[PDB]
């Protein structure tokens, strides 16, 4: 069971690497476009195993999961991607960029799950 997570605005896929970037890219088949979710907040990429994880700064990036809950996060029915510890949401950029803010209800910051 894997996901890809395809922001609302930009139909661009959430997407990351072995070196701990997080972007979006269009779909492209391969499998750091999808990720997996254990139930226990994490959201974990299904090429790498690491967990999308991000600080109060507002960076996103991938780390080894750690049990902290800057890598847990929760969706809402209107497609936020919230992190549990900054309450900041996920959001992203038609050029690619991934990075956390303040929720301002804008489609960048809405993503379709499945
Ligand atoms: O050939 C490597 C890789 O390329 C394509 O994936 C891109 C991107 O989606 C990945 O996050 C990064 C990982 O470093 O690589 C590319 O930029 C896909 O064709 C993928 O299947 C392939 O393995
Ligand atoms: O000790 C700080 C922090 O360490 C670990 O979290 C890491 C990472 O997952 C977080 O995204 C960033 C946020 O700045 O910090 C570390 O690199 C966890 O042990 C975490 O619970 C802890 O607060
Ligand atoms: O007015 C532009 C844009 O502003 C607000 O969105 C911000 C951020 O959430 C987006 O990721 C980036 C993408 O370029 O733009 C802003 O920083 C929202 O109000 C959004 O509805 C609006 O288009």
């Amino acid at each position: 069971a894997s996901v890809t997570i395809r922001n609302a605005q930009t139909g661009r896929l959430l997407d990351s690497n072995y070196n701990g970037n997080v972007y979006t890219l269009p779909a492209n088949g391969g499998n750091y476009q999808r990720w997996t979710g254990p139930g226990d907040g994490t959201v974990r990429n299904a090429q790498t195993g690491r967990c999308l994880d991000s600080n109060y700064d507002g960076a996103v990036y991938t780390l080894p999961c750690n049990g902290g809950s800057y890598q847990k996060w929760l969706f809402y029915s209107n497609g936020y991607i919230q992190n549990v510890e900054t309450g900041r949401v996920l959001d992203s950029n038609y050029n690619g960029n991934v990075y956390t803010l303040p929720a301002n209800g804008g489609n960048y910051q809405k993503w379709y799950t499945g």
